[PDB]
Order: C-alpha cells, then structure tokens, then sequence
C-alpha cells in the first residue's frame, strides 16, 4: 500500500506520461481514430524497470515522469490489480530469445507483481507466433485474437502490451433507442453511427468558453469516467486541445449533475502500434541499442520491439435504469479521456474523427 502522497505523485506523472505519448502519437500518426492506454505502456516499461540498472533505469524513471526515490513496478502493478475487475482486461509479457538465460531473483518479482514470469522464444517463426496469440488470447479473456502479425529473429526482448476495455455505465443507455444518424466528419461531408439515446440522462457537462470546447463525463461503474472533449469547430489537433486542459476539466467536476438529452455514438476503436519510434524520441532510444538490464539477464540484452495494442468499445451496457431539456450530442470529431475517478489517474486516451472508417462518407444538402 502506497500514502496519499505516493498515490497523487503517481496520477501527476501518469498525466505527464500519458499528455506527452498521446501528442507524439497524434502528430506521427495519419490514421483516421486514435486509442492508447498510455497507463499500459507505462505498466509494461515498469517491467523493464524492475530488471533495468543505472542510467536505463534512471532513464526509465525520467520518461515516466516518476520519482526515483518510488518503486516504478510496485507502484503501477498494485495501482492496477486494485482496479476491480471485469472491465480492463490487460496482457503485458517479456519474451526472450533462446540463448538469453534469466535471473531467478527477476522470475520470482515478475511472478509477484505481473502474474506471470517472462518466456523463452523456441526460435522458429511459426511457434513462437501462435504460442504468443494464445497467450494473449487467454489473458484478455478471449477478447484480443491474433495479436501478432509478424515475428523477425532479429529478435532479443520482445516487450508486447495489449489491452482491452468495455465498462459498464452508471446509468445505461436503452438500446431500443439506438438509431443510424448523422456524425459530422467535417461541415460538408457526414457519416451514418449507431447513436445511443437518452431522453433525459444525468450528466456534468460545461464549456470551456475562449478555446471553444464542450466537455462532458459519462460515469462507469466501477470507479471510472468517459469524459467527451469536443471543440465546436473542426480544423483542431489533438496538441492545441490538450494545451486548454486543466485537472477539473479531467477530474471530480463540482458541477452538479442536471438532466440533458443526450445522443453518444457506439464505438470500437483498435489501435496496434510500434513504439519503439516514439519511446525513442520521448528519451529512451538507449533501451533499443545498448540499455543496462542487468537485472534481467548479466549479459547482454537489447529491445528488439515494444509491440502495443488498444482496443475500446463504447456500448449501451450499463447498471442503473432511473420544461424542456437541453441537447448534447456527440456528432462532430472529439477527444475522450477514460479516467480512473478515486485518484485522477488516465487509463485510456483517444481521438475519434469518424466513428465509423468503413461507412461511405455523404455529402449533406
């Protein structure tokens, strides 16, 4: 168990991380939706940590934005086991070549704190492939199928991180009011969503006046938030946006919450990435040429790649049933934060600019 303090330090740098990984991605990517957990990654680098020495784990530290005087996987392992389960389902594994023997003293802390020791690669392609898609498969709980998608041999420390999210709203939507309707992928040009529908929801929803941003959180069940960010007008990028952010835009509004129409796309957004590009440039390319991780094995160990995967779905799923109102719909381009409420800490982050990729734009009268 970690204080009050330790716990507030951790949401602070997981804000840092997460504001500095999400600017990067957005900016090097070119795909249409963007969805990071940037709390996994963290939580995979944390089981680099716990086997990284000197610099690399000095490094390691500086990225996270963490404290050196905390314990990197302490911290993120027991923050995310306290989560409650049945909604984040999370896979993160270290595999190694044949040749790489391992420390006990890094079999046993990886068993305590990540639930599972690192593998040894059998070294043949094949194999290796589907042994890890199964157990992948097997650690989201049927959720994340046929993660990889390729394997070199040309291959040291595989560090691979998927994860999966589905919640349960406080209060659900009544999927018989679901209906095709209009998001607008800019003034012109729209696309047909399931939009979910509520005729008299209960939610903190409030401006940010000059940048021109609505902002709206949907609570989860257990301990959770969906939270909407939406600029009124579409020539954004997701940098600018961040930069008129605050915490109590993010975190415990004291707004109360008052009765609006509401209309919320369903969504499934799925992103795999390599991030070996963007951890370098973010300060730690060292770990991809010659990093210190003597923890791990004493000689002589390189990261190959740093394969990570987000999938989130938004659906009608939730616990509580129960002068006009006013509308908020959520049918122009938008950023979402998945906040984890208790101690302010980012658990997934994303951009949609059309909800639906596979839907044959129209060009509205």
């Amino acid at each position: 168990v970690p204080t009050a303090e330790e716990t507030r330090r951790l949401a602070q740098a997981m804000m840092a991380f997460t504001t500095d990984l999400f600017s990067l991605v957005a900016q090097t990517s070119t795909s249409s939706n963007l969805v990071l957990s940037p709390l996994s990654v963290a939580l995979a680098l944390s089981h680099l940590a716990l086997g990284a020495q000197n610099q690399t784990l000095h490094s390691l530290h500086r990225v996270l934005h963490m404290n050196t005087g905390s314990c990197l996987p302490h911290l993120l392992s027991h923050f995310y086991q306290n989560l409650g389960p049945g909604t984040i389902r999370l896979a993160a594994r270290i595999y190694l070549q044949k040749g790489f023997p391992i420390k006990d003293d890094f079999l046993e802390q990886s068993e305590r704190l990540f639930g599972a020791k690192p593998v040894k690669l059998t070294g043949k392609q094949e194999e290796d492939l589907a042994n890890i898609n199964q157990w992948v498969k097997e650690a989201t709980e049927g959720k994340i199928e046929d993660f990889l998608s390729e394997l070199p041999d040309s291959t040291v420390l595989l560090l691979l991180n998927a994860i999966h999210f589905h919640g349960f709203w406080r209060t659900k939507f009544d999927p018989s009011l679901t209906q095709k309707d209009f998001f607008h992928l800019d003034e012109r040009f729209t696309v047909s969503v399931d939009m979910m529908h509520a005729v008299s929801y209960p939610l903190r929803w409030f401006l940010l006046e000059q940048p021109e941003i609505q902002v709206a959180h949907f609570p989860f069940k257990n301990n959770m938030s969906f939270v909407v960010v939406m600029p009124t007008y579409f020539e954004w990028n997701v940098s600018e946006v961040l930069a008129n952010l605050t915490w109590d835009t993010l975190y415990h509004p004291s707004l109360q919450e008052r009765p609006t129409k509401v209309w919320l796309p369903k969504l499934h957004l799925q992103q795999q990435l390599d991030l070996v590009a963007t951890l370098s440039q973010l300060g730690l390319q060292e770990l991809f040429q010659g990093p210190d991780l003597r923890g791990i094995s004493e000689q002589n160990l390189v990261v190959s790649s740093v394969q990570h995967q987000s999938t989130m779905e938004l659906s009608e799923a939730g616990v509580e049933a129960a002068m006009s109102l006013s509308s908020f719909t959520v049918n122009r381009p938008f950023l979402f934060f998945i906040m984890e409420d208790t101690i302010g800490v980012p658990l997934f982050v994303g951009s949609v600019r059309n909800p639906n990729p596979s839907a044959l734009p129209q060009l509205q009268e």
